[PDB]
C-alpha cells in the first residue's frame, strides 16, 4: 500500500535499516515494515524485564516496595538516578521508575540481579507468548548491536504484541499494567523519537533505546484523541559501529503510520 511505499521510502532515505510494527486496536489491525526481522532492543529491552518483576509482585504482595540495596561497584555508565542512592538504596518500585523514565542502566542491572539473571526475562517473555524476545546479556554489553549477533535482539512485530499484552492486554493484574503504563507516560527520554511524529494533544507512553551502530529504538502506547489505543514499535539500526543517532527517522516513521489515523 501507500505506508508501505513510504517506509519503503523513508528507509532509503535513512540509509540504515527500519523495522516497523503498528497494532490498531480500533479494528485488531496491524501495519509493518520488516515486522518480522531481529533488531537490537538496546533500552527499550527494559519494559520486559519490569513487567517480569511486575508480574512476581501479584503473587508476592508489598514486593515493590523490597528495597534493595545498590553498591558503588554496581554502577555502570549511565546512572542519573541510581548513583543518588548509595546510602538509601531503592525499592524495586523505583528502580523500575529509574529505569524506564530515565533509562538508568544500573537500575536495569540490579532488576536483572533480582529476578536471577537475563535468562529470567526471556523465560518471562515466552510466558507471555513472546518467541521471539531474547535477553543475554546485562547494562552496558547488551547494546553491541552487531548485524548477524542474535544476542539482546527482538522484533518489531513480537515487541508491540507483547507490549499490547502487558498494558492494554491480560498479561499483568489490573494494579500492575496499569502501574506499567502509568511509568511509561512519564518517561523523560521520548520527545524527539516518536512522539515528534504524533499529533501534540495525543497521549503517549514510550521507552526509548539506544545503542552501537547507531541503534535508534522507541517503544509506546499511543492513545489518540477519540481513539482506540494503538501501539507503536520502530527499530532503526546502521552500518557503521561509530553511527550517530537518528530519531528523526523514527519520528517521520511513526507519523507516516499513523497518518490516516489522525485524519478521521
Amino acid at each position: 500500500n501507500t505506508i508501505e511505499e513510504q517506509l519503503n521510502t523513508l528507509e532509503k532515505y535513512s540509509q540504515g535499516r527500519l523495522g516497523v510494527a503498528l497494532i490498531n486496536t480500533e479494528d485488531n489491525s496491524q501495519i509493518t515494515y520488516r515486522g518480522e526481522e531481529r533488531f537490537a532492543m538496546a533500552s527499550t529491552s527494559k519494559v520486559m524485564a519490569v513487567a517480569a518483576v511486575l508480574k512476581a509482585s501479584e503473587k508476592q504482595a508489598g514486593l515493590l516496595d523490597k528495597n534493595i540495596t545498590i553498591k558503588k561497584s554496581d554502577l555502570v555508565a549511565y546512572s542519573p538516578i541510581t548513583e543518588k542512592h548509595l546510602t538509601t538504596g531503592m525499592t524495586l518500585a523505583e528502580l523500575s521508575a529509574a529505569t524506564l523514565q530515565y533509562s538508568d542502566n544500573t537500575a536495569m542491572n540490579k532488576i536483572l540481579d533480582y529476578l536471577g539473571g537475563p535468562a529470567k526475562v526471556t523465560q518471562f517473555a515466552r510466558s507471555i507468548n513472546d518467541v521471539t524476545y531474547r535477553l543475554d546479556r546485562k547494562e552496558p554489553e547488551l547494546n553491541t548491536a552487531i548485524h548477524g549477533d542474535p544476542r539482546d535482539t527482538t522484533s518489531p512485530i513480537a515487541m508491540a504484541k507483547s507490549l499490547q499484552a502487558l498494558t492494554l492486554g491480560d498479561a499483568l493484574g489490573q494494579s500492575q499494567r496499569q502501574q506499567l503504563v502509568t511509568w511509561l507516560k512519564g518517561n523523560t527520554t521520548g520527545d524527539n523519537s516518536i512522539k515528534a511524529g504524533l499529533p501534540k494533544h495525543w497521549v503517549v507512553g514510550d521507552k526509548t533505546g539506544s545503542g552501537d551502530y547507531g541503534t535508534t529504538n522507541d517503544i509506546a502506547v499511543i492513545w489518540p484523541e477519540n481513539h482506540a489505543p494503538l501501539i507503536l514499535v520502530v527499530y532503526f539500526t546502521q552500518q557503521e559501529q561509530n553511527a550517530k543517532y537518528r530519531k528523526d527517522i523514527i519520528a517521520k516513521a511513526a507519523e507516516i503510520v499513523t497518518k490516516e489515523i489522525s485524519n478521521s
